[PDB]
């Protein structure tokens, strides 16, 4: 019954044009994060109740109810993809791939799957062993798959999902355990053709080459584009951002003093060809697994960063002061700290620690950021007291805007990590070749984090905590509420203006996978993936006073009594 009337996806949904829908992780192209869905909201939250739920395939539940008239496209660990009646939670059909043993891929974050795309009448999504594949999204059925090469035994494979822009199939990778860099590719939405691969190390003697400290380049691994792609429809122009390079140490690399070109680096590309537009290095000389790869907001604002405010690196030299802008936006590092640029030519404008950190001495007024040399891992053994962690600060757990405000919020660890490169030889399979011991930040008391920063002013209007951590992605609504879940297994809804907490319900398991909003007949519905991530077994023993346990994996759903 709900799939009968399927209507063929468009870039008005993509675009978030139709509030009743979720078509795409972040909501819009633009990476909000936000439903303007305004049926649940303060006043009446605290009525929220379980309408339905349902079991998803087990291990690291980090996937995204994608809604669209009344169905719910679901990407399950496993290359296992639901279609899912958004207000009964009856299965409508059920796709489940054929995979080799577990044993044979060497990289297991690309089991799981943080979103599917849509677009037409079919889904999208990046299959373990690295295929871009396409179902009928009337039936589950395969229409077509490209293989991309080098998955399962060679490790490229795609843990965030893809994106579907002018009908190109926009997908970065993963090759956290290879001996070499891997990519962002687009593909055609209709033939499944491979029309563009953009690479980010330096091949020898092309430019930025002589910034790798002499690595032969078969010793240059892991660089990659495994977080959020994003896309502002009006300039046309692609969002993601690249990783750094394994193992952690730059000693162990054989990259002293390099400041890595291609690494850690925010790319703005043409959709059809991958032509890069501009691009703007985050952090460069990573010893820290950084990852500048996470999600990067495109919104207009009023251009007012203020120096003084808590953790202001620096403003751009050139900032249009008391101007509107489109900008790109965000937390794109582990790291934390906040940039913003003109989405169209790249400027800097300003950017903002939030988190302790330590790895960045300092940013100055073009955005170029120098590394803190006290914390280059250079004596293999050395502890060093690295801020934040490998597992930030932030991670790829998403911010979310809510534009009444224009307040950009994100889920934070206030975390530390106690890190040492091994003594032993780095080979791929050691990836960042540390041993570490993860404590919480100075001064803090509790592990999850949620800061709100004013995007005009950069000045923090509020900041949530609590006891564990989150990890968790967060959700913003036209109710004035922000959703978001942890480890401790609450789902909770906190006050937009304020940041307290106004509602929670406590789910089986960590709450580990994105929130997302959407309407059937008039009634707004709420729904989260849950079980557990990466997040409780390393944040869990930090709090070990929180009952941080993982299981039940599943989609749980919830809305205003009827
Ligand atoms: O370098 C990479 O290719 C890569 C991939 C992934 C992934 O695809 O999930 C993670 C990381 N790195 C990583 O460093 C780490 O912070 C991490 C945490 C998670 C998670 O699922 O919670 N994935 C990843
Ligand atoms: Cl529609
Ligand atoms: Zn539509
Ligand atoms: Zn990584
Ligand atoms: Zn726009
Ligand atoms: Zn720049
Ligand atoms: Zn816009
Ligand atoms: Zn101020
Ligand atoms: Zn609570």
């Amino acid at each position: 019954s709900a799939i009968e009337n399927f209507q063929p996806v468009t870039a008005d949904d993509l675009a978030g044009k139709n509030p009743a829908n979720w078509p795409i992780l972040r909501g819009n192209y633009q990476g909000w994060g936000y439903s303007p869905l305004d049926q649940i909201n303060k006043d009446n939250v605290g009525d929220l109740q379980l309408v339905w739920s349902r079991t998803m395939e087990p291990g690291s539940n980090e996937g995204a109810a994608i809604a669209y008239n009344g169905v719910i496209f679901l990407g399950n660990t496993n290359d296992v993809i639901q279609a899912i009646d958004g207000k009964t939670g009856s299965l409508i059909w059920e796709y489940r791939r054929k995979l080799p043993s577990a044993s044979k891929f060497i990289n297991s974050l690309g089991a799981a799957k943080r979103s599917i795309a849509l677009f037409g009448d079919k889904v999208y999504f990046v299959s373990w062993d690295n295929f871009v594949v396409a179902l009928d999204a009337k039936t589950g059925k395969l229409a077509w798959e490209t293989n991309r090469g080098q998955g399962v035994e060679e490790g490229v494979a795609n843990s965030s999902g893809p994106i579907v822009v002018d009908g190109v199939v926009i997908a970065g990778s993963t090759c956290q355990f290879s001996g070499f860099g891997c990519y962002v590719t687009g593909t055609d939405a209709e033939s499944g053709e491979e029309l563009w691969r953009n690479t980010f190390i330096p091949r020898p003697g092309e430019e930025g080459d002589d910034t790798w400290g002499g690595a032969p380049y078969e010793n240059r691994w892991m660089t990659g584009a495994w977080g959020q792609i994003t896309y502002d429809p009006e300039l046309d122009l692609v969002y993601y951002g690249s990783t750094g390079a394994g193992p952690a140490s730059e000693v162990q690399r054989g990259t002293e003093g390099g400041t890595l070109a291609g690494t850690n680096t925010r790319f703005a590309v043409k959709p059809k060809t991958g032509e890069v537009v501009w691009k703007h290095q985050t952090l460069p000389r990573d010893n820290w697994d950084s990852e500048c790869t996470f999600e990067m907001m495109v919104v207009s604002t009023s251009v007012n960063p203020d120096a003084k405010a808590d953790g202001m690196m620096s403003v751009g030299a050139n900032v249009p002061r008391g101007e509107t802008r489109k900008v790109l936006t965000g937390v794109p590092c582990k790291t934390g700290v906040a940039w913003q640029f003109d989405a169209k030519t790249g400027d800097y404008f300003w950017s903002k620690a939030t988190v302790e950190q330590n790895s960045i001495a300092s940013i100055d007024d073009t955005g170029l950021v120098t590394v803190n040399e006290d914390m280059i891992l250079k004596e293999p053994g050395k502890t060093y007291n690295y801020c934040p962690t490998f597992l930030g600060g932030r991670d790829w757990p998403s911010a979310g805007y809510l534009p009444k405000s224009n307040l950009y919020v994100i889920p934070l660890s206030n975390a530390c990590y106690d890190v040492m490169a091994r003594t032993t030889e780095a080979t791929p399979a050691d990836v960042y070749n540390t041993d570490a011991t993860l404590v919480l930040a100075p001064g803090k008391t509790n592990m999850g984090r949620v800061d709100a920063i004013d995007l005009a002013t950069g000045e923090t209007k509020w900041s949530y905590e609590t006891r564990a951590a989150l990890y968790d992605p967060v959700l913003t609504t036209g109710g004035d509420l922000v959703f978001v879940g942890g480890i401790d297994r609450d789902f909770r809804a906190l006050d937009a203006e304020s940041g307290k907490e106004v509602w929670s319900t406590r789910l089986p398991g960590a709450v580990s996978g994105y929130t997302t909003s959407y309407s059937i007949d008039g009634r707004q519905y709420v729904a989260v993936v849950s079980g557990g991530s990466l997040g409780g077994p390393t944040f869990g023993p930090t709090t070990p006073d929180v009952d941080s346990a993982s299981g039940a994996n599943g989609i749980y759903v919830f809305a205003l009594p009827e």
